[PDB]
């Protein structure tokens, strides 16, 4: 029958239904959310006595080729990381259900824009943002492990969940976009806010695209508010441009889309196109103040707070701009990067 036989909605996703038994084995208890892929699903497993949470993938071709793909991907990460002391979420197994892919994963807690939300965009503390940055590196110090050489290729907040909403301990989820260096190069991947700018600039990319995402991440995680939110690509580059300056003249010399946001004066020098919208000269929003270093944090929200010395801002500040490198082949790397004072 249509809509798979009643079972699917219009959005390809299964209409979840509260205490359905799946398999004879797992208890569905509620909806936890949806994504692009399909839904999340709350669930008892019968034979294994516990929690878990099962990613439905939407009933259609390439929302299930992209699941094909993660699942490779973790089971790949699973024969590394069978202490599981790396911070990826645990793939357990998964099943076909009623046309959908299922993929059975242990249970966490919200993600990391919840927890922004619940701050209300005010940000969490230094000393909190220093523990999910530790781990971050740490989950890509894994990631970059030669034979895995994965790229997630969507860090973000929403991708990053807390095991607990009463700890600090975080887990990267959803490989449905990821892949292994030597793979397809693609046009416009990483989400908009976070996105890289050798992929913007249409330039092949490697494992550094994920540390610049990271380095967004965190700022956002103090400040509350994305770093760069562009609302197209131009507008994107400019807004990091505001922060970070013109990019290198050897990078835009090689760039593929170059000039879809610079042009070259007849001197030879790169500088913006002008599109209406002005932006800030370049390298002149400052995230010496973005920050507040020497003003008590993000609007002054952290002022006569211990835990947010200016030294711990400059060691922050200092980690955070070698994240956000122009230059990929210098873009610190997960190993140097847990090495930074920031974690000493
Ligand atoms: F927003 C939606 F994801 F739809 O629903 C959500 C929203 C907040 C948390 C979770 C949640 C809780 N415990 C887990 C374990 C794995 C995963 C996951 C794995 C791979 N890809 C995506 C998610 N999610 N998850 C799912
Ligand atoms: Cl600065």
């Amino acid at each position: 029958k249509v809509y798979n036989d009643g079972y699917d909605d219009d959005n390809y996703d299964y209409i979840v239904k509260n205490g359905e038994k799946w398999m004879d084995r797992y208890e569905i208890d509620s909806l936890i959310g949806k994504g692009s892929f399909g839904q999340v699903v709350k669930a008892y497993d019968r034979v294994e006595q516990e929690w878990v949470a099962i990613k439905i993938i939407k009933n259609k071709k390439a929302f299930l080729n992209q699941a094909q793909i993660e699942v490779r991907l973790l089971e790949l990460m699973n024969k590394h990381d069978t202490e599981m002391k790396y911070y990826i979420v645990h793939l357990k197994r998964h099943f076909m259900f009623r046309n959908h892919l299922c993929l059975v994963f242990e249970m966490l807690s919200y993600n990391l824009y919840d927890l922004l939300r619940n701050t209300n965009f005010r940000g969490v503390s230094l000393n909190l943002t220093r523990k999910f940055a530790q781990q971050m590196c740490t989950a890509l110090l894994f990631l970059a492990t030669p034979e895995l050489s994965i790229i997630h290729c969507d860090l973000k907040p929403e991708n990053i969940l807390l095991c607990n909403p009463k700890r600090s301990a975080i887990k990267i989820v959803d490989f449905g976009s990821s892949c292994q260096l030597g793979q397809r190069i693609y046009q416009y991947i990483q989400s908009r806010f976070y996105r890289s700018p050798e992929v913007l600039l249409g330039m092949p990319y490697d494992l550094a695209i994920d540390m610049w995402s990271l380095g967004c991440i965190l700022v956002e995680m103090h400040t509350g508010e994305p770093l760069f939110s562009g609302a197209n690509e131009v507008d994107q580059m400019n807004k990091i441009v505001e922060v970070l300056g013109i990019p290198p003249a050897h990078i835009l010399d090689q760039a593929p889309k170059a000039r879809k946001f610079f042009e070259k004066l007849p001197d030879g020098t790169w500088n913006l196109k002008k599109t209406k919208r002005e932006y800030k000269p370049p390298g002149t929003r400052k995230l010496h103040n973005i920050l507040g270093v020497e003003t008590g944090g993000p609007g002054g929200r952290r002022a006569g707070e211990s835990g947010h010395t200016v030294a711990d801002y400059l060691k922050f500040k200092d980690l955070i701009l070698r994240m956000l490198d122009y230059d990929p082949k210098t873009r610190i790397q997960p190993y140097y990067a847990l090495q930074h004072s920031f974690f000493k």
